[PDB]
């Protein structure tokens, strides 16, 4: 099927993506039928990015699990930059609707317990808790 | 293991591909498990063709290695179709990462030092950085 290849990550999965001349950012796995293009080459994927809603065809070497938070969340880039702070929050709320995880009640507002949540693990579930399905 | 009839190409190697009524079309070695077809004949192997992402049966005698690259790239075919660019710069770019190349940064103008490079024998590595791991 699709993204048989051996290497990791298929449909649904948050990743963080990293392509030429940005931070690492945070991306939804799409099947190439999402993305009005083209099959993905062996070894790539097709990504979604959060924020902006663009497709990117990504090697899997250039992806890690979403899970693997604080060693991929760009502090600078966060402070630097509205768009990645979109993202964020975008990518914490599918990441928060999966893991079934709730939050009490502006913006920087409202990513700020769903920052610390994912800086601090995703507790409870755990990254186990951002997989789809 | 598949693809163990003696002939030359193995899996993930970066390949010119001649089909009828085509020039010679850049592509990469993929296992039959990833095109959702079928598995191979004997001499055959899959191919994935840069550009299109599509899948066809080769014969492993009707393919070149990529680093023959002046001998097999097309400039008329080039200049005439867009396909071709894209593909070229797709398969230039899978070439380049594997050889840990890195070039300063449009389409053609995004093509010109990438396909300078091939076409002078993909210095300071030779051909043995195209190989696949
Ligand atoms: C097509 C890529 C757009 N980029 C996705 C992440 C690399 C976000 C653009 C917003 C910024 N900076
Ligand atoms: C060998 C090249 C074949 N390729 C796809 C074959 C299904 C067509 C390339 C697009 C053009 N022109």
């Amino acid at each position: 099927s699709e993204y048989q290849d051996g290497k990791e990550f298929g449909i649904g999965d948050l990743v963080w993506g990293k392509i030429k001349g940005f931070s690492w950012w945070p991306a939804m796995v799409v099947s190439w039928k999402a993305t009005s293009k083209r099959q993905a080459m062996s070894g790539m994927r097709w990504v979604q990015w959060f924020g902006d809603g663009k497709f990117s065809e990504v090697s899997a070497d250039k992806l890690v699990a979403l899970g693997l938070f604080s060693q991929h969340f760009n502090l600078a880039t966060f402070n630097k930059l509205v768009s990645y702070r979109k993202a964020m929050y975008h990518a914490l709320e599918k990441a928060r609707v999966r893991a079934g995880k709730t939050f009490p009640s502006s913006l920087e507002d409202q990513l700020k317990p769903m920052l610390e949540w994912a800086h601090g693990g995703f507790k409870p579930t755990g990254i186990e808790g951002l997989k789809p399905n």
